[PDB]
């Protein structure tokens, strides 16, 4: 593991807090210990002599040392909260920030459910790390006082007491294993759980539209059966701990009170010395026990933060790119495929030797029936992928290559799907440009046409969007998505089916917008209609991952070919 | 409250059950009493006179006592564990069957996040129900015979011993609205929290692309410092609650053998009566602090249960509806809409007094631009939406006088975007009948042309598919929405541009299919192609939701409207 490394990382800075939590444990642990002699003191002295006057003296006394003590521990829990806030603080910005920046593949063989699983079985390690279990090691750790000091006062007893100590150590190693297998088993029911969960509330309209409503609770039953029965499994083995626990607890108690009655009988001690040794024992013991007590929430923070380690230890996309050619400036230039080939995973290939030569600044089409692969090859082109053979080059530099920051921000996709997060219209056409002028992003919405219903909005480009931009409509949001794509000015523009639901005047006003840019951006347009590209320079049919055909509108059609019965057939 | 009743109703049929641990736990109490006065002979009989086997001889049946009340506390603790299990199985099983009969509405209002938060936040329930928590109430519940015995015995200290059970009552109740509030707050921003992962996790690939991981990184870690400071705030009522209840404690021990040692003076006890009325407080005030010391989880436990019954509350999508007529038994009839006019909540409205009548087993096309209106003319049929004036009229009875079952198996939708569940090709396709006939699936797959493809795969119909379909291009994913949507033999089928991805010959096919019917089934086309609609019965054009042009392919270019400049501006 890397985590407990991780750890002693984040008290680095706090070497002043530290101090103040050890100081104010070694006060409280001193004013416990010399307020354990009380019961020595009533049965020695004040009890047997009958001194009233002492007896409200010295119990006084012994209250405003209970009162130092509490007052010390308030001290120092307040500090150990902090502590753990600021822990928990760091923990999961990390594994957020972590997961943001992952490959795409890791996404692709991901659940949803799992991942948030992950990241909400996060809550544990807070438990394991609040006020009072850290208060409880840290009471553990001084425990070695006590000891000391029950050795000095009786060396038999003090052997007993260690036997405790090693029979709790014995215990714990036992049901060491046991636990973490058991509370691993029930996280991952719970991830499918989770999962399952929601998947049923993403296709809730379609379960509603065929009455699967009894289906997917059977389904959904039978995983909260399996949930159940780890958790029972898991919760059988706390109770045996629990009472073997209780058994060396209370058996140490009576065998101690025996060996100490048998040592008063002897001489060897007295009532009020064996009354001592018990009430400090609560500061050798009982911290132990407590700890033991609470080792089900160690595993189980124990257990989700391996899960989370398991996440961070994949290497982001950044890592796994080979260095940067810094002479790179920009994309613009020709983009040609040599070769490539590309397989998602290990099924059979989507794209077999792809060989395209995009002419810079001009205008082409990538055609095909639906699973050809051509939001496979714009999706290669933005390098959420990498091909298995073969390379993409622009400008003959190989786009691995080129820095994923320069790629991701010279090259603009528009996909079928369009992504609104929850925020105004300003904040969903400003993505990832968070310091863009307004009147910029009046310009792009003017080119794209998306200015004249956001003015007819009620907060006109401040209009709060929901979630997936419900409020928006179908062809609203396209011309959303080609703003923001327009407002990045980039030097590769991708239209991958952008214009399907637009009407013909709205997709006159975007033809004559992307006709009117630089004779140096390269305009790539994946379409499904023919009727949309009879105007671009040259035109690549796809069948199957296979180029079988490319060239302008007219030389396709004189060639009563692929394209020709396409245009026949789809018109 | 509620949601108590419903809990206690769970225990119902497990009435044995809580006898049993009834009188186990009054065992184990007798028997912790009993032991109890092991050090009232200790200090009285055995230390005084010096006698060593009568010492031995007691030791060893206090022993015996104390091992035999840990095995009942080992069988009382099975028992409340399996209970604890079948209530909070009980409990999410409901939840997740009313989650599922909501209306249609609540799903358009909620963020997943916030459903998903609310189902798992369950679990903190779960530890509230523990084997070990239910054991501390019980030990509460059973310290009555211990004060009764603590009374019997010495009456002064006693009500020194009752005063510190006051003052845990007070404790608690000023204590109790702050804890509430916290933790509401703390679900609150973890449920917001959720929402944001979920709705990160779901657009991975627009953040990626617009380079917006470091944007999205800042609106994560506010929501993680939200929940942060909430955590703080809750983290110091708990430093507080523990602070008072261990001064109580710790003063009220002081207090106790403060006057128990005066009597002792005095003559009105003896030592060993003293420690022996110590050692009983064991089953008097400390099962009382122990139950204090568990309430963050019980009120956590309860503000989870009280979001649960929030949901619960809600009226579900068959409570609303009126008294359906039960002489209805096919929708087999004239589609009539009557002045419909409906709007998404208190938005600006969709579609605004449409006349439209469809005729009996004829093919009617619904067309226009985007948020026309279509596809919630679509989601009108089937109820998921009810209309704000007007009615539906599938016969001459009215659409809300029709059993909802009905509604739902008798109307096939085939939305825009299909969702495939996680499971074979044969499971996906039965969604809702499980038992169809294995011929009756080839049938289907065949008229919607999916049987080619499916044929072409590794284990056939009995193929995996993942969450999304994503080894299924759109085209096939069409293909098995269609053919799922057949298979239901129904008496409307509705093509919410389902045939916008498939190829002319899949097209072809698929309208020869449906060209070919029992004569009596009504389709209605929502298409966005005016070519798809041409030898369709007739067509009615949305224009912002008002139906303008309406007659079949002739009659509306005869006219040289509306529908005439879409069809020169398309084709
Ligand atoms: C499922 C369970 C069912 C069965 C359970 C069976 C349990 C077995 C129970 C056994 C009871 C033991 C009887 C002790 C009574 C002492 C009598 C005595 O003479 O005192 C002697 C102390 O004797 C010792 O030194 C220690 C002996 C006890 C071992 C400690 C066991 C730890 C707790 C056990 C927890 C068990 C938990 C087990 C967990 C698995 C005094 O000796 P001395 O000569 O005066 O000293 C000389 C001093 N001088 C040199 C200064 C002069
Ligand atoms: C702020 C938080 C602190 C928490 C502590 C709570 C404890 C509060 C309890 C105070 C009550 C103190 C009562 C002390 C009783 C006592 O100290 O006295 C006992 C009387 C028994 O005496 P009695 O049985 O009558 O014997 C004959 C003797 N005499 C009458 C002849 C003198
Ligand atoms: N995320 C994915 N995981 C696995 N396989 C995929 C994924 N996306 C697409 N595929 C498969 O790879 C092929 C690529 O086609 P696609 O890129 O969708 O082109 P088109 O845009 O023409 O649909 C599809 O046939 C599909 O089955
Ligand atoms: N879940 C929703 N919440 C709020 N408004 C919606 C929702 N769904 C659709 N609308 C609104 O209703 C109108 C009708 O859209 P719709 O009929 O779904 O589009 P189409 O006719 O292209 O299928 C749209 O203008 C849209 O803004
Ligand atoms: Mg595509
Ligand atoms: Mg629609």
């Amino acid at each position: 593991q890397n985590m407990m490394v991780k750890f002693a990382g984040f008290l680095k800075p706090l070497k002043k807090t530290v101090l103040a939590i050890f100081l104010a444990s070694l006060l409280y642990t001193a004013l416990g210990i010399a307020g354990s002699f009380y019961i020595k003191f009533l049965f020695d002295d004040l009890i047997k002599f009958e001194k009233l006057n002492d007896l409200h003296i010295i119990s006084a006394g012994f209250a405003v040392i209970f009162l130092l003590q509490i007052f010390l521990n308030y001290y120092r829990s307040i500090l150990v909260t902090k502590l753990g806030m600021s822990i928990d603080k760091s923990i999961m910005m990390e594994y957020y920030s972590h997961v943001l920046k992952l490959p795409m593949n890791f996404f692709n063989s991901r659940k949803v459910g799992e991942i948030i699983s992950r990241f909400m079985d996060a809550s544990k390690i807070r438990q394991a790390i609040s006020g009072a279990t850290l208060t409880i090691m840290i009471d553990t750790i001084m425990a070695v006082i006590g000891g000391i000091l029950l050795y000095i006062q009786n060396s038999s007893l003090f052997f007993i007491s260690f036997i405790i100590i090693l029979l709790y150590g014995i215990i714990v190693t036992v049901f060491n294993k046991p636990i973490q297998n058991a509370n691993r088993q029930i996280m991952e029911d719970n991830a499918k759980l989770t999962s399952a969960l929601v998947e049923s509330v993403k296709g809730i309209e379609t379960i509603k539209s065929f009455g699967a409503e009894e289906q997917t609770e059977k389904s959904t039953r039978d995983k909260i059966e399996t949930v159940m029965k780890s958790s029972f499994k898991e919760g059988m083995l706390y109770i045996n701990l629990s009472s073997l626990t209780g058994i060396v607890a209370g058996l140490g108690g009576i065998v101690i009170l025996w060996a100490g009655a048998y040592n008063v009988i002897k001489g060897n001690m007295s009532g009020g010395q064996l009354l001592a040794f018990n009430a400090l024992l609560a500061y050798f013991l009982t911290p132990v026990k407590n700890l033991i007590d609470l080792q089900p929430l160690i595993q189980t923070a124990v257990v989700a933060s391996n899960r989370l380690g398991e996440i961070l230890e994949l290497a982001t996309e950044k890592e796994l790119r080979e260095d940067s050619d810094d002479f790179v400036i920009s994309l613009k230039g020709d983009i040609e495929f040599r070769n490539v080939d590309f397989r998602y995973g290990l099924r059979k290939p989507v794209l077999k030797n792809i060989n395209l030569t995009i002419p810079k600044g001009k205008t082409v089409a990538i055609v095909g029936e639906s699973g050809s692969g051509k939001t496979t090859l714009a999706k290669l082109l933005m390098n959420f992928y990498s091909p298995e053979k073969g390379d993409i080059l622009i400008n003959g530099h190989s786009i691995k290559n080129i820095s994923l920051e320069l790629i991701r921000k010279k090259i603009a996709f528009v996909s079928q799907d369009v992504f609104i997060f929850s925020g105004t219209v300003k904040e969903n056409l400003a993505l990832g440009n968070e310091n863009v002028d307004m009147d910029e992003i009046i310009k792009a919405a003017k080119m794209a046409n998306a200015h004249d219903f956001i003015e007819k909005l009620p907060l006109k480009y401040d209009t709060f969007l929901n979630e997936s931009g419900a409020n928006l409509s179908e062809g609203q949001k396209q011309r959303l998505a080609i703003a923001r794509a327009l407002l990045k000015k980039p030097d590769i523009l991708i239209l991958d089916e952008a214009t399907s639901n637009l009407d013909s005047i709205t997709e006159n006003h975007i033809k004559d917008a992307i006709y009117g840019l630089e004779d140096d951006v390269t305009v790539i347009i994946i379409a499904h209609r023919l009727s949309t590209i009879v105007n671009l320079d040259k035109i690549y049919l796809l069948k199957d991952g296979e180029i079988v055909e490319s060239g302008s509108h007219t030389e396709l059609i004189a060639l009563k070919g692929a394209y020709f019965k396409m245009w026949k057939q789809t018109e």
